[PDB]
């Protein structure tokens, strides 16, 4: 059984995975996507460190892979992603010029955007962008343009391609009590109040064992920020328990603007944290206890 057949059946838009042409080209990841997925993302040929290794020096080969093997089989796409600390190039990091950096930005936002414009149903605009105390990062983007990088962002991803959701994406956002996220929420409704065009928050949802018996309560609370939408973008579990993957399955069919979620991988063994055996599939490309669990939450 497709548990994003299943899911679309409650309403949700889709049940996800993130992949890149190096699954998709290998074992039985494409067989498993096509029929038991509705929704891709990038894991990584999207990212900056990926598209623009140096300055202007676009590569797209591996991305635009996965954006046509989507497309070619009805799958919808998140962008991932834009504004993001972490496996950003040296020569990103060591501008010190403001004027520069903005330039920078924006070109980055701007040409990744208006190559797929009308393709992405939604960008992880900035990633990763609170500490865990709730305060702003301060990265590169942060010391040198300012706390308003994160609205100049926004403002370029709307203007580069209006039909995309625009997305805040983090993680440990899975207790609605922890500082992180009380600040994500504050923030949010703070920043579209001002105007800034945030569609989506997402909760990356990278879980520890019993993690997902708060998820349910979280993912309501993000809700109350008032976006159009959220979604769970990167969900996986350590010890890959059904417990743990049915409560979550429940949090999203609990919040009616939480519009689906997109697991982290579709076997164990290329997990990013293999050890842990967070996924749905296994090492055989096989469906796990989970993946039945969800089934049977689905119907």
């Amino acid at each position: 059984a497709s548990i994003n057949d299943l899911i679309k059946t409650h309403g949700k838009l889709y049940f996800g995975v993130a992949t890149d042409e190096n699954r998709l080209t290998a074992n039985t990841n494409a067989a498993i996507i096509r029929a038991d997925f509705g929704q891709v993302t990038p894991e990584n040929s999207m990212k900056w460190d990926a598209t623009e290794p140096f300055r202007g020096s676009f590569n797209f080969a591996n991305a635009d892979y996965l954006v046509n093997w989507a497309q070619q089989n009805g799958k919808l796409i998140r962008g991932h992603t834009l504004v993001w600390h972490s496996q950003l190039p040296s020569w990103v990091s060591a501008i010190t010029d403001r004027n520069t950096m903005i330039d920078v930005m924006k070109n980055h936002i701007t040409t990744l955007m208006t190559r797929y414009k009308g393709k992405i149903y939604a960008w992880d605009v900035v990633n990763e962008i609170f500490n865990e105390d709730g305060s702003l990062r301060q990265s590169v983007f942060y010391n040198v343009i300012g706390e308003e990088y994160i609205s100049i962002a926004f403002q370029t991803a709307r203007a580069a391609d209006p039909n995309a959701k625009l997305y805040i994406n983090d993680y440990n956002l899975d207790t609605a009590s922890y500082a992180k996220t009380q600040a994500m929420v504050s923030r949010v409704k703070a920043w579209r109040a001002a105007g800034i065009p945030i569609d989506g928050i997402g909760s990356q949802t990278h879980l520890s064992a019993g993690g997902g018996a708060g998820v349910p309560t979280a993912l309501q609370y993000l809700a109350t920020a008032g976006t159009p939408e959220v979604a769970v973008t990167e969900l996986d579990v350590a010890t890959g328990d059904p417990t743990d993957y049915v409560d979550v399955v429940n949090a999203c069919l609990s919040v009616p603007s939480c519009v689906g979620i997109t697991v982290w991988g579709v076997a164990d063994p290329d997990s990013w944290r293999a050890s842990t055996t967070p996924l749905l599939f296994d090492a055989s490309y096989q469906p796990k206890p989970a993946y039945n669990a969800i089934v049977d939450a689905l119907r």
